């Protein structure tokens, strides 16, 4: 069973998707802006995930949350799902 996730944006942006390897980076959701924020619930199955920000058109990482360097060289964020 996959477990709805809450993923949060806090630097801000006019635009803000994510993108991961829950499905091998073949989409790019949407985040939801409430207030200084950005939002989405993912259906994350159990384990890990890398997941980077699509924000303005560039990619970034949350700096608020862990991260890992990807066989890009790219540095991108770690979640694990219990």
């Amino acid at each position: 069973q996959a477990r709805p996730t809450v993923i949060r944006w806090s630097e801000g942006g006019k635009e803000v998707f994510i993108s991961g390897s829950f499905n091998n980076w073949s989409t790019k959701i949407p985040l939801i802006k409430s207030h200084n924020d950005f939002v989405a619930i993912l259906d994350l199955p159990e384990g890990e995930h890398q997941y980077k920000f699509f924000v303005d058109g560039q990619w970034v990482h949350d700096p608020s949350e862990p991260v890992v360097t990807s066989q890009l060289g790219t540095i991108n964020n770690l979640i694990h799902v219990k």
